[PDB]
């Protein structure tokens, strides 16, 4: 399974939403591909008018890239809803399968599978599923990192991230869980939360990949 | 159309008593003449097929199970597209064609369970098991049958032209067909379905499978 150039658009998409920038080598890392590989992908994306090199902000999406990225998100999430709920895929299995299929599936297939799934609006990660030709506008944008108010929160959405999956397994975190934010340990650099009468410190690194909402 | 597509063409061209040529293959799948050579030459290197002056090309045991797996993928996908995504017959091929080349064995093996182990595809084609060689339950083609009587249309070839032929003759899988006469000189058969009579060239009769 080899991710094509287009997957760079999906990573740039969320980075732009979170309003932060990393190097192409760091993007290549989380993309599980060589650095010189991403350089060739971005090279192709520039020629095909999918991204532009901004003087200051780095690499940005063109309107053509937003559309193609929004389209990939809908197909990716619609496919993993089917794989998990119908074909009985586990969370650690869905990504690689939904990845190959999002590049080899007709619009008719996609827009009929939608009807088949009764028009789901969120994937197993809690990410919004936009309608045909609609730009992806996430329902859940609030990241635990930066959160000021203490009290009870609900875990509504997490990133499509294998490592984050294993973190949530070894800590028993599920979408929909009530976790009480006690404080932000400045010294530790971790948000201290309480779940089921058990304290856990969440490093701000992890806290940035999680989305919450208050009761 | 990758090399694996050529195997499915050689496999179903082997059912015909006629020997296989390069020029007829490029016609069957309507592609460049030397392109068939460029591809068939690759098949001969990997020992997927081999030359035989009596049949032209033959599928090796590796070619058999490899194409056998292809038919499995293709057909399981056909059952899903039609019974669950409500695809019509004119829509299923290109979709199933793309997916069979981009889907894990895990996907194929789980869709199989999900569909409750379907035994035949929309064309009446048999669905083999993982790693199991393909043996069609319905092997008897209309071209060749001599006994008179009432036969049942059990299976058809995956062919776009055959689809059109069947729907403009309102022919479905399951219809009772009575053999009336066979023209040995012309290579045509004469059948009857509910009083209505129809003439069928032997070439078309080789694309259809019947049983008594
Ligand atoms: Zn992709
Ligand atoms: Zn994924
Ligand atoms: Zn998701
Ligand atoms: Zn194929
Ligand atoms: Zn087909
Ligand atoms: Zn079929
Ligand atoms: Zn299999
Ligand atoms: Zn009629």
């Amino acid at each position: 399974m080899t991710p094509n150039k287009e997957d760079y658009l999906k990573i740039i998409y969320e980075l732009s939403e979170r309003d932060e920038k990393i190097s192409n080598k760091q993007i290549a890392e989380k993309m599980s591909v060589s650095a010189p590989a991403v350089s060739e992908m971005v090279k192709k994306l520039l020629l095909e008018d999918l991204v532009l090199k901004d003087k200051q902000a780095g690499y940005l999406l063109t309107k053509k890239g937003q559309i193609l990225a929004s389209s990939l998100y809908r197909k990716h999430r619609l496919i993993e809803v089917f794989l998990m709920n119908h074909l009985n895929y586990t969370a650690d299995e869905i990504h690689e399968e939904a990845e190959v299929l999002e590049h080899t599936v007709s619009d008719v297939f996609v827009e009929r599978l939608d009807k088949f799934l009764n028009y789901p609006k969120v994937c197993p990660h809690g990410g919004t599923i936009p309608q045909h030709g609609q730009p992806l506008v996430e329902r859940y944008r609030t990241t635990l990192k930066g959160v000021t108010e203490m009290g009870v929160y609900l875990l509504k959405r997490v990133q499509d991230n294998f490592q984050l999956l294993k973190y949530m397994e070894q800590h028993h975190l599920k979408i929909g869980d009530e976790l009480r934010l006690l404080e932000y340990d400045a010294f530790a650099g971790a948000y201290t939360i309480e779940k089921d009468g058990e304290q856990l410190q969440v490093t701000s690194a992890v806290a940035s990949q999680i989305y919450i909402e208050k009761k």
